[PDB]
This record gives structure tokens, sequence and C-alpha cells, in this order.
């Protein structure tokens, strides 16, 4: 299991900035979706690897409905709904070429990767994310086992505030991790 860690997911970012000083009294002020992602469950970030859905059968409209997209459909219990919050999520600076870097504890390899951005024009600080407001960036083919996957994305047209939707298809069994990044293109 695992997540994207570069540009940080939203639960796994909330975690390395966070994880040490998750009480810390300036978060609400410094960084207020972290701050309401740890209000509603700690366990969001403790167990920052576990942002999937088994069975989806590939069709990941059908499991995900708008506005869900970045909790995996409520997925787990609802574990993640935090992190359908609107609001201003802390952003990675990102050039327009820039590396999707998944962290998998379990080497279970890839089927495949989807990676999309928030179109020009949508507004991640004020819009639920929805597949409307979604351009396909890249898909790729197979990956074996290892601890760590690479995506190679290549963009151009981008810029400011938007969100890359990456969907990862482990190889172990039908098993989907949906993780989302905010990202400032500049
Ligand atoms: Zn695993
Ligand atoms: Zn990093
Ligand atoms: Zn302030
Ligand atoms: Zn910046
Ligand atoms: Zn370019
Ligand atoms: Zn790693
Ligand atoms: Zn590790
Ligand atoms: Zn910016």
């Amino acid at each position: 299991h695992g997540s994207v860690v570069d540009p940080a997911s939203r639960n796994y970012g909330c975690w390395e900035r966070w994880g040490d000083d998750f009480q810390n009294p300036a978060m609400a002020d410094e960084d207020p979706m972290c701050w309401q992602a740890w209000q509603d469950d700690p366990n969001a970030m403790w167990n920052w690897n576990g942002l999937y859905r088994n069975g989806s059968a590939g069709d990941f409209e059908a499991v995900v409905p708008d506005g869900q997209l970045c909790s995996g459909g409520r997925t787990e219990s609802g574990r993640y709904n935090s992190l359908d919050a609107v609001g201003p999520w802390q952003t990675t600076d990102v050039t327009d070429d820039f590396t999707v870097k998944l962290h998998d504890q379990a080497s279970h390899g890839a089927d495949y990767f989807l990676v999309y951005v928030t179109k020009q024009g949508f507004d991640p600080a004020t819009q639920a994310l929805t597949w409307g407001e979604l351009q396909q960036v890249a898909r790729t083919g197979s990956y074996g086992p290892s601890q760590n996957y690479e995506i190679p994305v290549s963009t151009s047209g981008l810029t400011g505030r938007h969100v890359v939707y990456t969907i990862w298809q482990a190889s172990h069994m039908d098993q989907t991790y949906f993780l989302c990044s905010d990202v400032d293109f500049g």
C-alpha cells in the first residue's frame, strides 16, 4: 500500500508536514485544510497509505461520485472524507514537466497509472472536484514490483493552482488508489 509522495497527496502532505507536531496551535492559521482533516479523523494522516478501493473493475466513475474524488468515493469507511473539503489546500510547486512519485511499501506493481489534472479555469480553492473538470495528462503501461514508481508527466498551458489526480491500479489484485495532489504551476 502507498501514496503519491511527490508532489505530495493531500493526506501524505498533511502527515509529512504536521505528523511530528499534529496539535500545533498554528496549524489552523497556516494550513487550515490540514487542520480540518486532522480534526475530522487523524487516522486519515496516520494511515496515509490506505486510500484505496477494492473491486472497481476499471469503472472508476461508477464508484467515485463527483465531489468525492479525493476520498476515493468516501472509501475505507469514510476515513478520508475530509480530503473532499473545498478550500485553500497547501500546494507543491511543479514545473510544466514533473514527476509523479509513489512510494509503495509492498512492491505490488501497477497494471497502469492514470494521471489527470484539473482544467484551466477550475478553482480548487472554491469548487468541488468533478470528473468533468479533469483532463487526462498521462496513461501508463504496467510497472513491475518496486518500492517506488515514477511517472514522467508533461503538460503545457497549465498555470497557477491545480489538482493532480493519480489513479494507481495495483497488480496483486483488483485494488485501486485515488490520490489528489494540490500543485502550483506558477
Ligand atoms: Zn499493500
Ligand atoms: Zn518530498
Ligand atoms: Zn491567517
Ligand atoms: Zn510557488
Ligand atoms: Zn514544456
Ligand atoms: Zn520511497
Ligand atoms: Zn517505506
Ligand atoms: Zn501560484
